This record gives C-alpha cells, structure tokens and sequence, in this order.
C-alpha cells in the first residue's frame, strides 16, 4: 500500500466548504470518497490537531497535513485468435461475444483479461496496449501494442490518421451511393444503451463506399478515420441505413416482398450488427515498413450475404419455378 503525504492551506474563498469538499479541491488527485475515508479515520491534521468530521466547515487559511495510505484486472484462460505476432504488434481476430476492455456491466471476461494471460509483459503498456476498440458483437482485426515504445507510436499513427481500417457491413435499405458522415458523437441524452449523433459530441469521420446491392438492403466498405464508440451503427444510423441485426439502433427486419423461407429465416435469426474489422494496414511501429492484414468475413455474414445475393439475382427476372 502507497503512504500518502499531503500539506497545503485552505484557500481564503474556501470559507464554508465541508472539510472533505475543501480537501477535494486543494488535492483533486484524490477522489472525494478516498478523503472522507481519511478524514474519519483520523488520518487528517488542521492546524496540528487530528480532525475527524468530514461535514465540518472551513474558515479558510487551515494548514492541513494528511499521512494516509492506499492499496488491477486479472489474467483470464481466454482463447485468442492470432492473426499475426512479432516483437513488438499481436493482430487478433475478435469474435463476436467478446468485450474488449473492462467496463461498466463487463468487470472480466474482456480482450484485456486474455492478454493478460496470453502475454503477462503486457501489464506494463497502457490498456495492454489496446489502441482502438471493436463493439462486443463486431468481429475482425484488432492491433494491439506489446510494448511501451509500439504503443506510443500506434497511438501517434492514430492521431495521424496513418492507420487504414476497413471494414463490411450489410446496411438496411437501397442506398444510391458511397460517401461520408462527419458527423460528431456522444453519449445518447436519455437511452443509457445509446451513442447519438450530438453537435456537442466528439467529431467522427466514417468513409463508406456500395460493394453490391440487394433488394431492400446494400453491402458496404467502410473506413475510419476517427474510432467512437458505436461509430458505424451510429453514423449508418443516423443516415437512415442501420446495420441488419443491429440490436440497439435496428428496428424489426423488413424483408422484401416474396422473400424465401430460407432468406425471412437467417434475417430473423441474425442478432448481431451486420459488420465485421475485415482489413487493417499500418506502418509498423518499430520498422516503419507497411503492412497489411485481413479477417475473412465470417460465416454468419457469408451465410447473410449470399441469402441476399440469391434474392436479388433471382427477382431481376419473372421467374418464380
Ligand atoms: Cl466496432
């Protein structure tokens, strides 16, 4: 546990603040609960007498002296698969039901407790060198640091806009052409689930581009140039073509007039966005040489895909046999 030594007075307009308020203020390094917690165990001096009421009122002009003391995520047996690994970069393909990183709802069970365990060394970079996140259901390629030096450089090439990912997506709807949504994103207002396009967002640029089009639904290509949370099902959202089995900015599947059986039951049954990291191409950090990778699509896309290619195919014609 880390000793904590702490001096300062309490600023004149401080005059009134709850003891534990006050401190927060003159040492925001600590967090307002961490103070209460010393304040009541007598691990605070005002004015050289130990004072124990977190409510107690300031006057301004007390010498505070504090000497308190302090006190990460585990290594899990998480299979992992690697696309690509040298020194210094690991290329993943994620698949889907797979957190990266810890958070709210996903204490453990995450890309990071993988690493952890795959690669212990890895506890030194920042994040285990996670540099860009995929949703828990999009599946593909993700680069990830194994090194401090690796890390900071990924991180630069991101800042730069020097890193390509690519990826395919099935979108709802018949859209006319490729384009842009620069379009900035934040937290959804009042749907806790939610990102939302927001003027006071942070800005995020997604590139998109048809690969082929179906009867009531389009397969995209699709490159970032910024990495948001939910940037895709969001921007695609907000454009009015969310992403087939998109649980959260879909609506119910509207399959097209005289649709086949198989076609109204693999759209019903797919209950994930309809995406996937397929292409990542970098300068690697170290040796600077370009490089690039691919994750093929996966076979509940494939699957996806051709349904919906058939479909198309066999209503450019009257036949029905
Ligand atoms: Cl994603």
């Amino acid at each position: 546990a880390q000793r904590v030594q702490l001096t300062a007075t309490v600023s004149e307009n401080q005059l009134g603040q709850r003891l534990d308020q006050a401190l927060a203020e003159m040492f925001p390094d600590y967090s307002r609960s961490r103070i209460k917690e010393w304040i009541l165990d007598q691990r605070v001096l005002v004015n050289g007498k130990v004072c124990d009421k977190p409510k107690e009122k300031v006057l301004g002009g007390e010498q505070v002296a504090i000497n308190a003391e302090i006190e990460r995520f585990e290594p899990q047996d998480i299979p992992l698969d690697i696309v690509y690994e040298d020194e210094d970069i690991i290329i993943i393909n994620k698949p889907r039901d797979l957190v990266v990183h810890p958070g709210a709802g996903n204490p453990d069970g995450t890309v990071l407790n993988a690493l952890l365990h795959y690669y212990p060394p890895i506890a030194d970079v920042p994040r285990a060198g996670i540099v860009h996140r995929l949703d828990k259901d999009t599946t593909g390629l993700m680069v990830v640091a194994k090194t401090v030096p690796a890390q900071t450089r990924l991180v630069e090439s991101l800042q730069r806009r020097e890193i390509t990912r690519e990826y395919e997506a099935v979108a709802i709807g018949h859209m006319t052409a490729g384009g842009t949504v620069d379009e900035p994103i934040s937290r959804h207002p009042t749907k806790r689930t939610h990102m939302a396009v927001h003027p006071m967002g942070k800005p995020a640029v997604t590139h998109y581009r048809i690969m082929e089009h179906f009867r009531v639904h389009t397969r995209l290509r699709l490159r970032l140039e910024t990495g948001r949370t939910h940037q895709i099902r969001v921007h695609m959202a907000h454009i009015t073509h969310p992403l087939v089995g998109d649980p959260v900015y879909g609506g119910r599947p509207r399959p097209p007039k005289g649709a086949s059986e198989a076609f109204i039951s693999t759209l019903r049954k797919f209950d994930r966005q309809a995406l996937h990291a397929t292409m990542l191409r970098l300068y690697h950090p170290i040796s600077g040489i370009e490089m690039e990778w691919h994750a093929p699509i996966p076979q509940d896309m494939v699957e996806l895909i051709e349904v919906m290619r058939a479909d198309f195919e066999e209503h450019k014609d009257e036949v029905d046999w």
